[PDB]
């Protein structure tokens, strides 16, 4: 690789694995639409196994960029609209608050305080049923942002309904395949169980447990050679060849509702590029990143900004990713580990190599 990106991102990340005391990552630089592998420390401590660039690992939240995809897709197959109510696709929803809440704002954490989390016991199709028509939303569709599993998990399964596919099985037909993500997987496969990392929590290891919407909000495992793919697509939808996934990938990139200089999309989230990295490095924090803020409708929906910084976090109890690119310089960036660690440090190193290539 060039020289150059070689030394910013070793001199990035060999102190931030020190600092945080992370057991293995993978990066991947995007620079003028060509990726660069870097591979660090292990996938498994106790089997000594290396972290290579044919390692899973856990994606956590990024998979909400591939839920936001899916969904663009079946928006684009004319299968739903993003301003069809819950109801159209869940009848069952009876409970009055749902009235008014739309596909858009489950999509987009705006339905009124969707919560972070669902509970542990709900697992069944009717205790989901349950569950959302207990709820009460803490305000009115469209007023509010509260980022949660909950809101676009529900997206995910309603999205896809009309196709007639499981949610495992459109996202494989209709996002992984055509993309030759040949090693994603929302369930890991016995036969690629030996490149699969073990997530590190408190010096133990362990993977994500099965859990309600899983599939759809955090359940994405993947190499660090499909994610950079993942980010060349993201960064050039026109070059893909199936109409409606072209489509789809650029409605998730489309800016939906403004909360301080963040955008929020269909998975993704955006910055109009320069961004000031104090913005957002400290915006990835939890602290930040998970409170409920108003918002403001961006009306109609902005098509997508060339001149963005595009990203997302992720993590499970055992992983960390973060994902990062801006579509006009054809820059871009991934960062998988097996240690889930502050947002921050994750961002700061992102700005810090991108900033240095751009
Ligand atoms: B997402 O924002 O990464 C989301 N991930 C998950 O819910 C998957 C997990 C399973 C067990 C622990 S996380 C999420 C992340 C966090 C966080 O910052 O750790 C909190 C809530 C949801």
């Amino acid at each position: 690789a060039p020289q150059q990106i070689n030394d910013i991102v070793h001199r990035t990340i060999t102190p931030l694995i020190e600092q945080q005391k992370i057991p293995g990552m993978a990066v991947a630089v995007i620079y003028q639409g060509k990726p660069y592998y870097f591979t660090w420390g292990y996938a498994d401590i106790a089997k000594k196994q290396p972290v290579t660039q044919q390692t899973l690992f856990e994606l956590g939240s990024v998979s909400k960029t591939f839920t936001g995809v899916l969904g663009g897709d079946a928006i684009a197959r004319g299968e739903i609209k993003l301003s069809d109510p819950t109801t159209k696709y869940w009848p069952e929803l009876t409970a009055k608050q749902w009235n008014g809440i739309t596909l858009l704002h489950l999509a987009t954490y705006t339905a009124g305080g969707l919560p972070l989390q669902v509970p542990d016991e709900v697992k069944s199709s009717s205790d989901l049923l349950r569950f959302y028509q207990n709820w009460q939303p803490a305000w009115a569709p469209g007023t509010q942002r509260l980022y949660a599993n909950s809101s676009i998990g529900l997206f995910g399964a309603l999205a896809v309904k009309p196709s007639g596919l499981s949610f495992e099985q459109a996202m494989q037909t209709r996002v992984f395949q055509p993309l030759k993500l040949n090693h994603t997987w929302i369930n890991v496969p016995p036969a690629e169980e030996k490149n699969y990392a073990w997530g590190y929590r408190e010096g133990k290891a362990v993977h994500v447990s099965p859990g309600a919407l899983d599939a759809e909000a955090y359940g994405v495992k993947s190499t660090i050679e499909d994610m950079a793919r993942w980010v060349q697509s993201n960064l050039k939808p026109l070059d893909i060849n199936e109409k409606t996934l072209q489509q789809g990938i650029q409605l998730a990139q489309s800016r939906y509702w403004q909360t301080g200089d963040m955008y929020q999309g269909l998975g993704w989230e955006m910055l109009d590029w320069p961004v000031n990295p104090d913005s957002i490095i400290n915006g990835s924090d939890n602290k930040i990143a998970l409170a409920a803020r108003p918002v403001k409708a961006i009306t109609p929906p902005t098509p997508a900004v060339r001149a963005s910084w595009v990203h997302k976090t992720g993590a499970t109890g055992g992983f960390g990713s973060y994902v990062a690119f801006i579509p006009e310089k054809e820059l871009g960036i991934v960062m998988l580990a097996n240690k889930n660690y502050p947002n921050p440090a994750r961002v700061d190193a992102a700005w810090q190599i991108l900033n240095a290539l751009q």
